[PDB]
Order: structure tokens, then C-alpha cells, then sequence
């Protein structure tokens, strides 16, 4: 029975408005509803991972776990296994897999993080999970992010708390938050970003909605807008927004938007608002193809609806050669020339770089670049040739071309990560000197970049 080299991962983000849910919620799992939806022909196909995140949670673990999983049977006639399932107060993540995964699967994590202080901490934050499937690392974030129209910049530093401080995935990759450490990583909830547009437009709004013309609607999309000013999920895709606004509805019907102010919303306006979402990262040149997104029409309990995404995702083997695992490989090499970090930081200490991959037996730190001043006032570190020869475990290139390499750049005052990046070895060429790039994040904001050349050396 082969290894696959891809799977089909659905994410399911779903604002439940403290209500059961209704007695069918198939549509869910199905992307059947608005926007970009699945083929009928592809009904009894399983995705092989389902990821479910719901918020103003109202059900037990145990309860939900038996809806979902009983849904997924009547349309599948699969019993999914559960993988991880994760509750903070309302927010719940709950990760199900075929059963033919169970053995594929390891390594799983779960973490929260609470955001806010006093008054904003005691309902907002996020779940998460990590595991492998084999050779691929996976990453899922379920956050609830503060609401209000007027709460944008509070939802962009929730996000960075939830990035900074949510601790899933490998321990060892230590200068890296979750933006780096998976080969996949599905970042999806009530994110709370909206439309921003004069209250008095809330009938325009809705008129627009009707005729199902988003566009002068989401060209004030608060999450769009934000990730367009690097503000907020630098480095993340989204797929175009194709199904109305997912909140706020009327309950028991979709015929209504319910958007005036009341004592129950504290006297503020909900303007129709998409915000119900998924996004994802990627590491370089790996297969990630969003196959739907949009929401359900016929799941009318809460005051949202809920939204589904589905993906093909590359995953690789958990490859076993002669040599590694246990040792290197001698007829591998990876060579760094004419490298140089460009640093927006003010400060003046000496840097080096630490590489992080799965194909290194352990972390290997650079000596100090060398300082120069940009024309530009920037910080520019050279590394020239200096850069050490990185000895991978395995030298097959059906192997070592689907790899990684995490980049810090730190303090040698301090040890401390002023930036991390990450470069592919799936190269156009092998024992050829090629351009690489990646941009340097810290906390997820960007801090500058790395650049320079690779050759990399396999058994062929
Ligand atoms: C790894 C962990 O649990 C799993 C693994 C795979 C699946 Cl599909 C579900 C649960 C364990 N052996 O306890």
C-alpha cells in the first residue's frame, strides 16, 4: 500500500452563537452552499484530514465529537479517527483523520493562547494543533480574535500574540514560531475583521449582498485591507471571497442581516461582515491548491454561518536510506555563497545564523557576519563564503529536493532571532550555483531578508 504524495484537507470554521446545532450539518463537510464549492461527483470522496473550529462552542467535547463524527459516516460511510481535540472556554479545534492515517500520524500537539489584559482577557484566543503525517508537518490555528468594527488594530495584535505564543510543532526549531515550523499551516476562526463602511450604508449593503456583487464590498474587508498594509497575516494566502457575508445573521432563517444596534451587541452596529476565514502558509514550492471556500446556506442556528475550505496539500515520505537516519549522508552537501542578511534593526551587535531543517542531523550555527552600512541606512551582514557546508542525513534527491532550510539570523550579544526566513531545495538544478531569497520575520512582522546562492549536491 504506497505512500501518498498528496492529500485532500478540509477546515471547517464555524461561530456556533452559543446554539446547538441544527440536526444536519453535511453541507458543511460537503462545501456545498455560496462561493467556491465541491463537485456533486466528489460526494463520497473522504478528505483525508478534517479540521473543525468552532467558536461560542455551546456542546461538550463529547457531544460534539459525536455529531461530527456521525455526519462524516452518513456522508462517507468512513469511521474517522480523532486525531487531537483541543477546547479554550467557547473555542474548541477538533482534528479527524481516515482511518488508514492512524499509523502516518504523530507527534500531535494541542496549545491555546488567551488574549488581552484584565477587562479583554476571559473569551478570546485561540486552539491549536500540530502533528506529522510522515514526512509533513501540519499546523492548524482556530482563533476567535476580539470583535467591534472598531477593534481592527486589537484583532492585529491578537493575531501576534496567538503566533508568538502558541507553542506547537518541533521545541527544538526554538528561534521559530508557528509561521515556520510546518510544512502547512491553516490559520482559520471568527477572525472579527469587517466591512468598513459608513453605518448608514447597512441597506446599500445589503442590497449589494443580494445582487451578489462583493466587489466594492470587500475593497473594505478589514482583513483584506490589513493584510494589503502588512499589518496583520504577512506571508499568508487567502482564496477570493466568492459567498456573501457569513455574519450577521437572523437566526433560523439567511433572508436576514441583523446589524442594528441593541443592549445584546453593547449598542453596536454588526454591518454585514465576512468574518468567518481561512488562510494558510506554505513553505516555498510546496503543493497547496484551495479546492473551495465558501459557506453553507441551509445551517441557520448561530448568527454566522459556517465557511469550509478544502486543499490539496503535498506530503512526503518518512524516507529511510543505508546511511541516514543515524549519520549523514557524504554524497549530499548544501553550500551557501555570497550570502547577505539586510536588517531594518537600528542596533549594532554582531550576528550569525543558525540553519534548521529535518534534513540536518542537528542545528548548525555560522560564525559572525560582517557589518557594513546599506546606501539606504540599513543594517547589511555579509557572510561572503564563510557560511558552513550543511550535511544532510540523506543524499537521494527524491528525498533532499523536498526539503527546508529555517534561517536565523541572531545576536551573538544577545541570542536572540532578529529575523527567520526559510528556503526550499527544490532547485532547477543540482551542483549549480542558484539564487535563493527569503524574507526575514520577527513576531511575524518583517525585519529583512537574506539572499545569496546555493548549490546544493545529491547522489545523482
Ligand atoms: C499519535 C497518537 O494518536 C493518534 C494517532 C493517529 C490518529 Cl488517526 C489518531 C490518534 C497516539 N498513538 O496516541
Amino acid at each position: 500500500q504506497p505512500e501518498p504524495d498528496m492529500i485532500t484537507i478540509f477546515i471547517g470554521t464555524w461561530n456556533m452563537g452559543n446554539a446547538p446545532p441544527p440536526k444536519k450539518i453535511t453541507s458543511w463537510f460537503l462545501s456545498k452552499g455560496q462561493g467556491k464549492t465541491r463537485d456533486d461527483s466528489a460526494d463520497y470522496i473522504p478528505h483525508d484530514i478534517y479540521v473543525i473550529g468552532t467558536q461560542e462552542d455551546p456542546l461538550s467535547e463529547k457531544e460534539w465529537l459525536e455529531i461530527l463524527k456521525h455526519s462524516l459516516q452518513e456522508i462517507t460511510s468512513v469511521t474517522f479517527k480523532t486525531v487531537a481535540i483541543h477546547t479554550l472556554w467557547n473555542i474548541r479545534i477538533v482534528v479527524l483523520a481516515k482511518p488508514e492515517h492512524e499509523n502516518r500520524i504523530s507527534h500531535i500537539c494541542t496549545d491555546n493562547v488567551k488574549t488581552g489584559i484584565a477587562n479583554t482577557l476571559g473569551n478570546k484566543g485561540a486552539v491549536g494543533v500540530s502533528f506529522m503525517f510522515n514526512g509533513t508537518s501540519l499546523g492548524f490555528v482556530n482563533s476567535h480574535l476580539t470583535s467591534g468594527s472598531e477593534k481592527k488594530l486589537r484583532r492585529n495584535q491578537n493575531y501576534m500574540n496567538i503566533l508568538r505564543f502558541l507553542a506547537l510543532g518541533d521545541k527544538k526549531l526554538s528561534p521559530f514560531n508557528i509561521t515556520h515550523r510546518f510544512t502547512h499551516l491553516f490559520w482559520f476562526g471568527d477572525l472579527n475583521y469587517r466591512v468598513d463602511l459608513p453605518t448608514w450604508e447597512a441597506e446599500t449593503i445589503i442590497q449589494k449582498i443580494k445582487q451578489q456583487q462583493y466587489a466594492d464590498l470587500l475593497s473594505h474587508d478589514q482583513l483584506l485591507t490589513e493584510r494589503r498594509e502588512q499589518k496583520v497575516f504577512l506571508h499568508f494566502e487567502e482564496e477570493e471571497i466568492t459567498f456573501a457575508p457569513t455574519y450577521r445573521f437572523e437566526r433560523l432563517t439567511r433572508d436576514k442581516y441583523a446589524y442594528t444596534k441593541q443592549k445584546a451587541t453593547g449598542m453596536k452596529y454588526n454591518l454585514p461582515s465576512w468574518c468567518d476565514r481561512v488562510l494558510w502558509k506554505s513553505y516555498p514550492l510546496v503543493h497547496v491548491v484551495c479546492q473551495s471556500y465558501g459557506s453553507t446556506s441551509d445551517i441557520m442556528t448561530s448568527d454566522h454561518s459556517p465557511v469550509f475550505a478544502t486543499f490539496e496539500a503535498g506530503v512526503t515520505s518518512q524516507f529511510v536510506s543505508k546511511n541516514g537516519p543515524g549519520t549523514v549522508d557524504s554524497q549530499g552537501q548544501i553550500e551557501f555563497l555570497r550570502c547577505y542578511a539586510t536588517l531594518k534593526t537600528k542596533s549594532q551587535t554582531k550576528f550569525y545564523l543558525e540553519f534548521h531543517s529535518s534534513c540536518l542531523e542537528s542545528f548548525v550555527k555560522s560564525q559572525e557576519g560582517e557589518n557594513e552600512e546599506g546606501s539606504e541606512g540599513e543594517l547589511v551582514v555579509k557572510f561572503g563564503e564563510t557560511l558552513p557546508k550543511l550535511k544532510p542525513i540523506i543524499s537521494d534527491p527524491e528525498y533532499l529536493l523536498d526539503q527546508h532550510i529555517l534561517i536565523s539570523i541572531k545576536s551573538s550579544d544577545s541570542d536572540e532571532s532578529y529575523g527567520e526566513g526559510c528556503i526550499a531545495l527544490r532547485l532547477e538544478a543540482t551542483e549549480t550555483q542558484l539564487p535563493i531569497y527569503t524574507p526575514l520575520t520577527h513576531h511575524g512582522e518583517l525585519t529583512g531578508h537574506f539572499q545569496g546562492e546555493i548549490k546544493l549536491q545529491t547522489s545523482q
